[PDB]
């Protein structure tokens, strides 16, 4: 019934904007192909839509956002159930509407997505990998458009007259690279160099303008804190990385997520870290600090805020390094190395920390 | 300085076959630019040399024969030592010279080879990536050609008159499609339906035309077979496996290599095995085979054969298709899930093989 419920569009601009040669410096055009179903796979689709937009600068008016918008207010329209989501869409998302997804998955219980993209958008580029590793944590299902999906698509979303799906030279070749692309970008894990040069714990000279942060995720089950390898992450940064991890989807009732960070939390991340923990009770927050962050500024008052508010803050030393360098980086089988000094460094910073949290004087 | 040892090649030529752009009809020429150096990186090149090709059929003239031949006359004008061998080659290797460079580096403990290849040849195609596997099991080092290289060997092999190398646009781009392709079919595991649908050993009706073998060597310590981790591997069938296995990549001393086989091996395996196995003392070899193979012809002697030379040949049960599911398929933390009458099947087998093996009669 999809064919009743979209006006399709034409033959000539599917072939063209769903063309999958991996690079197409030209389209400036998304196209994305949305089907609504319930729980069970049997049953039909309840909508569909076509969404376009472009690629270039204001990502409110990007497809997925207008999808975003078009949901929320169609849900209001039947009554609560979970859905199944899922997108052909020309290009893969970009790091905005990446989190915009993100978010909404993370913080919605009854929706899953499936996000078939015929080429990925800016797969070269750190941020856009990235973005499809926060859009997979989150629980969205990532895939290349493959033969079937193409085909698939034309008979659903497309004016076919009757017209059977013809593919381009190169279909199968292209999505080889894609695929390959994306697996790979979807399971990488933190450069041993960035990591060393990034966690050092030796005040600062060199290099450290970005803030690198890895995360893991225990859940509450007989008083003991069992670990969820699913859901295990790294960021990089120039919002809030809790609003990522679906709390809902890891078997239920508390949580407890243990950060490590490069740089201690500037003000407005501790801020929103506390709003966070203060808007969702069954989740602690643990912080260990590589270094601390000094932003001329509120810093002092924003870890003091971030305490108070039940989060946990200490600054990293030996165990918490090798335990990152064994879980989030490319090790390659090579063991953790500590630089000279780190104990003796980390208790120095441990102290600072100290006396910035501290309340009642002695 | 390679300058001096090589005739260099056209800068027009340069740009036109190194040209990484992953899928380019049109290009029918290889180009290898090779360098010999000694066992150090510091030391200067003993040798260099520029070797063209066609893509086309008769690989014995295929640029990576005609370096396995230079290099064969090469060595005897010198004094033997350990060398480092890294090509610059504009194509990947074929099924067949990826073999033939396999068993050279597998037979021969001086020689190491480092590829840097610019595009791969029928990345799509299982059987070129399973050459791929099969030349990085030998011990080739296999690598995409990034700028570094691209620039290194513009210096190097290219009459590039002074002026610098300017990379054209997208190097970077087709860099990244091009070694998430690398690194995906280089750690390719079986695929489940494939596996269970080639190693069922109930009565042949449909498919199985085809012979899969999966492989494991230990090497002997303190008289207890200690495993190899890092020498496994499976190969697809319509010369000899073991003939790619670098026996001398390890702890010295003596090998068993433990073979899970589809079918049993028809007469010519059998006689090459043995062949292999009596001139080879210090390698033991087991044979399990989910299935006898009939050929009509002389596979009953070709077991027997292989059984007087040393070989043990049985027929898988539970634990050997239970072991290669855990180990060789990308079973995706899925366990193992035996077929109806496993067992029985196994050991009406079992004793058909025996009574084949059997010699004497009692
Ligand atoms: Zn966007
Ligand atoms: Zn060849």
């Amino acid at each position: 019934q999809i064919r009743n419920m979209v006006e399709p569009m034409d033959p000539r601009t599917f072939v063209s904007n769903f063309n999958n040669r991996p690079i197409l410096s030209g389209l400036d055009t998304v196209w994305l192909c949305c089907e609504v179903k319930t729980k069970d796979p049997s049953g039909p689709p309840l909508d569909a839509k076509i969404f376009q937009g472009k690629v270039y600068p204001k990502a409110k008016y990007h497809p997925e956002m207008r999808f975003l918008r078009w949901f929320h207010k169609w849900r209001q329209l039947h009554h609560d159930q979970e859905y199944k989501v899922t997108w052909y869409v020309s290009w893969s998302p970009c790091t905005r509407c990446a989190n915009s997804v993100a978010t909404f998955l993370a913080k919605d219980p009854k929706v899953t997505l499936t996000i078939f993209v015929a080429r990925l958008y800016y797969f070269w580029d750190p941020d856009y990998q990235q973005a499809l590793r926060i859009l997979a944590e989150a629980g969205a299902t990532m895939k290349i458009m493959n033969y079937n999906e193409f085909q698939d698509c034309w008979n659903k979303f497309v004016d076919g007259r009757g017209k059977p799906f013809k593919p381009w030279n190169n279909l199968p070749k292209h999505y080889t690279l894609l695929q390959a692309t994306l697996g790979e970008l979807l399971r990488h894990l933190m450069d041993p160099g960035t990591f060393t040069s990034n966690f050092n714990n030796k005040p600062w000279v060199s290099g450290q303008h970005e803030t690198y942060l890895c995360y893991k995720v225990e859940r509450l089950h007989n008083d003991t804190w069992v670990p969820l390898n699913q859901h295990r992450g790294f960021l990089r940064n120039q919002l809030c990385f809790l609003d990522l991890i679906p709390f809902w989807k890891l078997d239920g009732q508390q949580y407890r997520v243990t950060c490590f960070t490069s740089w201690s939390p500037c003000f407005s991340c501790a801020q929103e870290m506390a709003k966070f923990i203060s808007n969702n009770e069954h989740v602690s927050l643990c912080i260990f600090a590589a270094r601390i962050y000094d932003d001329q500024g509120r810093y002092q008052e924003g870890l003091r805020t971030l305490h108070r508010d039940g989060a946990k803050i200490a600054m990293m030393n030996y165990s918490e390094f090798e335990y990152c360098w064994d879980t989030f980086v490319d090790r390659q089988g090579r063991p953790f190395q500590p630089w000279d000094g780190l104990d003796e460094h980390s208790q120095a910073l441990s102290g600072r920390l100290r006396a910035i949290l501290q309340n009642q004087g002695n």
